[PDB]
């Protein structure tokens, strides 16, 4: 998927998807963006910790968080409690959204 | 795609689409989500014009324009200009966030 | 996902989705495709078992079976064994390819 | 997309991707299997050209053409004319199957 909701994470390994671009948050606890296999952007934390994870808060803050609930990283966007989105958009941008101005009220359970 | 973007237009006939859930701008100006053939939520506008487009506006309000460019339906969630998505989330619900407040900046064009 | 591959099964309520078109093997034991709520295929067996679940075989049969493990349906394409793939294609048609001509062998899991 | 179908042609800098598998025609006339920025197969025909495009054909054969047409590569699997697909599967496998076996007849253009 190419979208991270607020409330869920990137396990170590996982990843964001798009066409030929890939946001993943490796083992190394780096957390880059590849276009193919070229390095477009990087938090460059790799090395900071081993089997980190990515964390979009409901505070709308994107954090990467280490195995002991550390931030080795964090967009600093915290504040505004409410429903926030991380997309890897078609344009390559990985941009964070929020909050919720309007919904259908369709969501399921 | 299952992203509307601000500045971008749903031609009648076009939707957002994720698994069994179609989002469409109808001929008959009716916006309908589907759950495969089961319609789940309409703006009921349907018969009031013919060939209406969607369009997901950078005020950040939704509106259902005709030919003529007479709104027929809107979010009326108009407020700060920005950058604004228009989502069909996994869990069924659509929903419009925005502001933008963080991104990467590694857009291409 | 668009593709069904031999050796995997649609259980009821389950299907193959790309853009408008939704292949689902409904409760009711009708297989049908949709193009939004357009019914535009069916296997016309609605009604004649329920819970029923898709089978795409290794033979190249894909079958539809009901809860006693009788067939109610099958495309009648069962000949050599092997790989296959079930495909509900961009065209809108579903056709059924195989076998496996040729591969990169580069598979994992 | 993860489908290329016979009669289609996937010029440079096109590809097929599906999740963090990425299988790209390269500019350098490299046809290369990527899973993030990890090359996991490739024909290895880097250098010997520019500019080529990668063709899936009738006859089911997978071809690597320069811009002069002339083949530099080819899975060698040229045989009956007919229907046939290229997918880069979920498992991480590039395989061809064909010809069709059977269709809903369903197609449109
Ligand atoms: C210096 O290397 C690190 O950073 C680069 C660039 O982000 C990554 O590709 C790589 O895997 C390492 O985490
Ligand atoms: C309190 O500080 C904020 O940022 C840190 C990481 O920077 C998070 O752990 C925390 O939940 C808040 O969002
Ligand atoms: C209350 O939560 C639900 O609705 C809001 C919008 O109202 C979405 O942001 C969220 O993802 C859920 O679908
Ligand atoms: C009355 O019918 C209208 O509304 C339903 C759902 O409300 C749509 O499915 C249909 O196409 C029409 O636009
Ligand atoms: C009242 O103005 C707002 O709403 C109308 C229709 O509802 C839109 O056309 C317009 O661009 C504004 O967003
Ligand atoms: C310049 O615009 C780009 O960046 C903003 C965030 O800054 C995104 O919202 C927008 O879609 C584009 O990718
Ligand atoms: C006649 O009703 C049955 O067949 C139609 C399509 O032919 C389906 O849409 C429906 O769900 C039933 O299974
Ligand atoms: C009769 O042999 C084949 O056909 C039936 C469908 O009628 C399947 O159940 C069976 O597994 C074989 O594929
Ligand atoms: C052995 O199975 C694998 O290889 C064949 C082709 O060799 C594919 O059809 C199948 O999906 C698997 O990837
Ligand atoms: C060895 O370099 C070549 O091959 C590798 C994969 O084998 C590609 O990643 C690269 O772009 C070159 O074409
Ligand atoms: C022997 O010919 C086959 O293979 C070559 C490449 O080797 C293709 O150009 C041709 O169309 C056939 O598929
Ligand atoms: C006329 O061709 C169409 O139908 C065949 C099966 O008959 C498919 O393989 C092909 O991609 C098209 O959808």
């Amino acid at each position: 998927d190419n979208i991270l909701y607020s409330g869920e994470t990137l396990s170590t390994g996982e990843f964001l998807n798009y066409g030929s671009f890939v946001f993943i948050m490796q083992e190394d606890c780096n957390l880059v963006l590849y276009d193919v296999d070229k390095p477009i952007w990087a938090t460059n934390t790799g090395g900071l910790s081993r089997s980190c994870f990515l964390s979009m808060q409901t505070d709308g803050n994107l954090v990467v968080y280490n195995p002991s609930n550390k931030p080795i990283w964090a967009s600093n966007t915290g504040g505004q409690n409410g429903n926030y989105v991380c997309i890897l958009q078609k344009d390559r941008n990985v941009v964070i959204y929020g909050t919720d101005r309007w919904a259908t009220g369709t969501h399921t359970g």
